């Protein structure tokens, strides 16, 4: 590069990762500084430019030239935005003479850009177990039957006129002739998980578990809630779930584990006590009386029938969160003894909640997405990190959820479908997550990842949650079409990239399953041991992400993205470890040769390809690798 009137776009590069921001989670008295790396000699002067939301005003800050990289190659810049308490989004400007070149969270343009600006939110921080973590989710009846005795047999009870079913392990999750889907149980229970932490801390080396509902609802999900103070009796009782958490907190049976649960506070179902729809209860609920003590939990359109609901979902009534201060915040997260409070604190300390159909969460039965259920969540954030600060926050949400996040004062996450379920399977499947055909080339595959991280501030994408599936859209092995090897390259791709890897129960194996409720079959053990190549390849590939920090929080670089042999490459890397993961995408070997270079890898340095052990030096700034289809390498050092 040179002074040429013209700014290279290729040796341009910034991101919040170590090497380029000394504060990504700064407080209020913490000033920035950011370096913005260019090649060697390639211009004459590059600014910052920021919008402080303290004033409404853009404000600019020259940068200087502060250092060349180790290999010679490259130029890093220097600027530093002031320390105070507001949110500030910033994005540069480079000079090269007469040609002028922006940079922000999208990349490299032409022309200023109006959005995808870097954040800066002062105080707002995310655990940094989840960003570091890897999350395995588990739907409790269908994983480990660890206790028989509390078993729900077929016609064990009726709800709303249809009896229980009890299934053979292994057989098909579809209700036989007069019974329902959702009254289908295979037995799987909290003694079963914790029998079975071995297999999840240990065989696979996850250290966060995730479990779909486990208080006391009718259903088989459990979405329809009866008890937040009470596991449901298939599952065990709280003293059982006491034990397991203990069991997961433990560092004597592998790494220290923490424990998500979902959070079911949209809705209750019709047969919790404060509705009361059937009369389970002596009390009167909402349904049976409009002089119920509960009766304003809910929004009756026409009294008792016709009422706010999930979806139109009789069976899911919505509660009415009212105004600051009410009742129903009361109970779901404002009271010491609420359902948010009450898990986060001793005898329980669980370690977050995953936030089951957030967006929704409103008053007057509103569909929220408004003012209101903002300010739920805002509220919802202050009681749960006034109880824990390192407790974790994950809303579900299928699209961006830059609204519930990029301000820092509601969710730490969100379940990432947009930025990497949906990405991940048209790219490796052809097929988007509810296995409708929809395919995207890897340089699609490239832009569609960027935007959507650029989405969010950086902290947030190293604590998105990233599955391949879950018990919602159809198995990943379904949209395979069986074929392991995109396992193969799904779980290299989700075990490298930016965000907190997420392993849907048997996913990790190559469990099939189309929609609900065939996504939720039972767990097929014997296959969930190293015999496995899916499950040798996840246990490897844990314990590499676990050896280092550069694939947790460090940069992310797009180092190659061939449509032609379909190679998708990019880097992960910090002060101490360069990685370049080269992934092929086609169904034929392609030997690629890295440009390691741009990572700032040394000539004559050494790169292993940790997956294989095999070694390789770098010469005249490349490195050159033989990848089967759909699989990878992981060039670390
Ligand atoms: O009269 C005042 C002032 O006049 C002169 O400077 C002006 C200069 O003539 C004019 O071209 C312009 O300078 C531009 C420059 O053209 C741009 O390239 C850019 O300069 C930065 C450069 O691109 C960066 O790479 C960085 O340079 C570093 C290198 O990266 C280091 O490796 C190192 O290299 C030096 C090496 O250590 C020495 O042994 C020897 O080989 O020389 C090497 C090159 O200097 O250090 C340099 C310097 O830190 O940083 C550069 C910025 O300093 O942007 C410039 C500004 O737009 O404008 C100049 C006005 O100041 C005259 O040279 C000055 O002495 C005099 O004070
Ligand atoms: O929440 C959903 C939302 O998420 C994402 O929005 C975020 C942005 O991506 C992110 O950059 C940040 O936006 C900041 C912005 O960075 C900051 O500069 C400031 O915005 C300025 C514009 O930069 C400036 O150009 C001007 O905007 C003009 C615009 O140029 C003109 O074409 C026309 O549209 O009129 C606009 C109004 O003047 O002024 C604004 C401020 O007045 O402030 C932004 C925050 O408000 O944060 C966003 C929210 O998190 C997605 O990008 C977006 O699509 C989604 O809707
Ligand atoms: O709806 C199908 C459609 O999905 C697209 O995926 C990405 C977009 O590429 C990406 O732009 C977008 O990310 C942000 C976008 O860049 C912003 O302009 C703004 O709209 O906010 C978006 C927040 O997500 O996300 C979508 C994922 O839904 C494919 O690119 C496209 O080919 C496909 O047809
Ligand atoms: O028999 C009624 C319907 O049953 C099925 O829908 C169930 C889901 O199986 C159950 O998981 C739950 O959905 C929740 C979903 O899992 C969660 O991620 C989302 O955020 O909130 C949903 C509601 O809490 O409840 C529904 C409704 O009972 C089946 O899929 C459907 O076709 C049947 O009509
Ligand atoms: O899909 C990846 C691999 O699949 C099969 O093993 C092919 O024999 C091999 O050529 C290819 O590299
Ligand atoms: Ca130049
Ligand atoms: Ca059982
Ligand atoms: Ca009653």
């Amino acid at each position: 590069a040179a002074n040429d009137n013209n700014v290279e776009w290729n040796g341009l590069f910034h991101d919040q990762g170590p090497l380029f921001d000394n504060a990504p989670e700064p407080t209020s008295t913490q000033s920035v500084t950011l370096k913005l790396r260019t090649f060697k000699g390639d211009i004459t002067s590059a600014n910052i430019k920021y919008w402080d939301t303290a004033d409404n005003a853009f404000h600019w800050v020259p940068m200087v030239w502060d250092s060349n990289d180790p290999t010679g190659t490259f130029d890093y810049w220097k600027g530093t935005i002031p320390a105070s308490p507001s949110i500030k989004y910033y994005r540069f400007q480079i000079n090269d003479g007469t040609s002028t070149a922006w940079y922000n969270g999208n990349g490299p343009s032409s022309t200023e850009p109006n959005a995808d600006d870097f954040y800066i939110i002062p105080n707002f921080k995310t655990p940094d177990w989840l960003k570091n973590g890897v999350m395995y989710q588990i739907f409790p009846d269908r994983f480990y039957n660890g206790d028989s005795s509390n078993d729900v047999q077929t016609g064990s009870y009726t709800y709303n006129g249809t009896p229980t079913e009890k299934k053979a392990w292994g057989s098909s999750v579809y209700a036989d002739p007069g019974y329902d889907n959702s009254l289908v149980f295979f037995g799987g229970d909290l003694a079963g998980i914790d029998q079975k932490l071995g297999y999840i801390k240990k065989t696979l080396g996850a250290n966060i578990l995730y479990l779909n509902p486990i208080f006391k609802a009718p259903t088989n999900h459990k979405y329809d809630t009866q008890d937040y103070m009470a596991v449901d009796p298939a599952f065990g009782d709280n003293s059982t779930l006491q034990t397991l958490i203990n069991d997961i907190h433990s560092t004597a049976n592998g790494p220290k584990g923490y424990l998500i649960l979902d959070g079911v506070f949209n809705h209750t179902g019709d047969s919790h006590p404060w509705f009361d729809k059937y009369n389970n209860f002596s009390s009167q609920g909402a349904y049976e009386s409009q002089s119920s003590p509960w009766y304003n939990y809910y929004t009756f359109y026409t009294w008792p029938d016709s009422y706010a609901s999930f979806l139109g979902f009789n069976s899911l009534p919505k509660l009415n969160y009212g105004n600051s201060g009410s009742a129903v915040r009361g109970v779901i997260y404002n009271n010491s003894n609420s359902v948010a409070k009450t898990y986060l604190n001793p005898p329980y300390s669980v370690d977050g909640w995953r936030l089951n159909a957030a967006q929704y969460v409103d008053a007057n039965g509103n569909n929220g997405s408004d003012v209101t259920n903002h300010q739920i969540w805002s509220e919802f954030r202050n009681a749960v990190k006034g109880v824990n600060s390192n407790a974790a926050i994950i809303g579900q949400y299928w699209g961006n959820a830059n609204p519930w996040t990029a301000q820092g004062n509601q969710w730490d996450a969100a379940t990432n479908f947009d930025g990497f379920t949906q990405p991940v399977s048209e790219w490796i499947t052809g097929k988007d997550y509810q296995n409708n055909s929809a395919s995207i080339s890897t340089t699609q595959f490239d832009s569609w990842l960027r935007g959507t991280r650029a989405n969010y501030p950086t902290n947030v994408q190293q604590s998105m949650m990233n599955f391949l599936s879950n018990h919602d859209i159809t198995r990943f092995a379904t949209r395979s079409g069986g074929d392991l090897w995109k396992t193969y390259l799904a779980l290299i791709f989700q075990m490298t990239y930016v965000g907190t890897p997420t392993i849907y129960y048997g996913d990790e194996y190559g469990m099939q399953g189309g929609a609900d409720p065939d996504n939720r079959r039972s767990f097929d053990w014997s296959q969930a041991t190293p015999s496995n190549s899916a499950v040798a390849l996840t246990q490897k590939l844990i314990t590499i992400r676990n050896q280092y920090p550069a694939l947790r929080t460090g940069s992310f670089m797009t180092l190659i993205t061939d449509d032609t042999n379909k190679i998708y490459s990019y880097g992960r890397f910090d002060n101490v470890n360069r990685i370049a993961v080269v992934l092929n995408n086609d169904s034929v070997s392609h030997t690629v040769n890295v440009p390691v270079w741009q990572l700032s890898m040394p000539n004559g340095s050494t790169v292993t390809d940790k997956i294989t052990g095999h070694s390789y030096t770098v010469q005249n700034g490349m490195v050159t690798v033989a990848v089967d289809g759909h699989y990878g390498a992981v060039l670390a050092q």
